[PDB]
């Protein structure tokens, strides 16, 4: 068994690793930190690398490919990521492989998400501090969709906290790339943080504005967002809950509504919401 790199450049296959010993590449040319999550997925691991002695996190896959489609839905990840390129607002991809039928993604070593943030704090963020995530995701938002590429699962498991308050996307499986002209599949989202109109059927880079909307009145006001039934609708009305929304700054709730506009013709791009006062700093 051996590892092959995986890239959607056309490279084929593209030091320290000796392929007749048994131990795997992984642990050949890493040494395991730590755990940082776990899940369906796999397994994210802090490492250092040996060419370079730089930080890294490390993505596995749980178990081996079971057939080509599974196979393929993993690999795909590694495609999407490569279509958003480097971008200082994005989580940076360094390599991908796959060996026994496991694919590793090694990228950049980020801080603690959104949501470990939020749950270490235990209330609303103050709001200086959303204004920050917020314009480092639109940045990060515009930046896909001038690209044609929606992302699909923006909320607070997938925005990675750096130094001096800024943050990072990241978790790019569902990105999916626009095309009349081309082909795409869709896979399922979170219904919690899902815009109104994907209901539907209409895809598009709007809905990652909504998504972002409802992401950052869950953190500014420390609100679980409902998975279905009338709480669900009540938040796509575009009315937002009086109760909750009280002690938010004029300012903010004004660009919520504009985020969480109902129609996708309405709604407000990440490019224009960039342009207002407060966050064009
Ligand atoms: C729990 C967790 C932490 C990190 C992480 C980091 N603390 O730095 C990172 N970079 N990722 C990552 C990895 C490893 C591959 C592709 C990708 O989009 C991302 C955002 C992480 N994922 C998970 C699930």
């Amino acid at each position: 068994l051996q590892p092959r790199r995986v890239s959607f450049r056309g490279e084929a296959s593209e030091p320290g690793y000796d392929p007749s010993r048994p131990e795997s590449f992984f642990q050949q040319s890493f040494q395991r930190l730590s755990r940082l999550g776990h899940g369906s997925y796999g397994e994210v691991f802090k490492v250092r690398s040996k060419e370079d002695g730089r930080l890294y996190a490390v993505k596995r896959s749980m178990s081996p490919f079971r057939g080509p489609k599974d196979r393929a839905r993993k690999l795909a990840e590694v495609g999407s990521h490569e279509k958003v390129g480097q971008h200082p607002c994005c989580v940076r991809l360094e390599q991908a492989w796959e060996e026994g039928g496991i694919l590793y993604l090694q990228t950049e070593l980020c801080g603690p998400s959104l949501q470990q943030h939020c749950e270490a704090w235990g209330a609303s963020l103050p709001e200086a501090q959303v204004w920050g995530y917020l314009r480092d995701t639109l940045l990060a938002l515009a930046h896909l969709h001038s690209q044609g590429l929606v992302h699909l699962d923006v909320k607070p498991a997938n925005i990675f906290l750096g130094p001096r308050g800024r943050c990072k996307l990241g978790d790019f499986g569902l990105l999916v790339e626009l095309g009349t002209a081309g082909a795409g599949e869709v896979q399922e989202g979170d219904p919690r943080y899902m815009a109104p109109e994907l209901l539907q059927g209409s895809y598009g880079t709007a809905a990652d504005v909504f998504s972002l909307g409802l992401t950052i009145l869950e953190v500014a006001c420390n609100m679980e967002l409902p998975h279905g039934g009338e709480g669900w609708q009540q938040l796509r009305q575009g009315y937002l809950p009086p109760e909750f929304t009280a002690g938010l700054s004029s300012e903010l709730r004004s660009v919520l509504v504009m985020m969480l506009e109902p129609d996708p013709k309405l709604r407000a791009t990440a490019e224009a919401l960039l342009a207002l006062p407060v966050l064009r700093q």
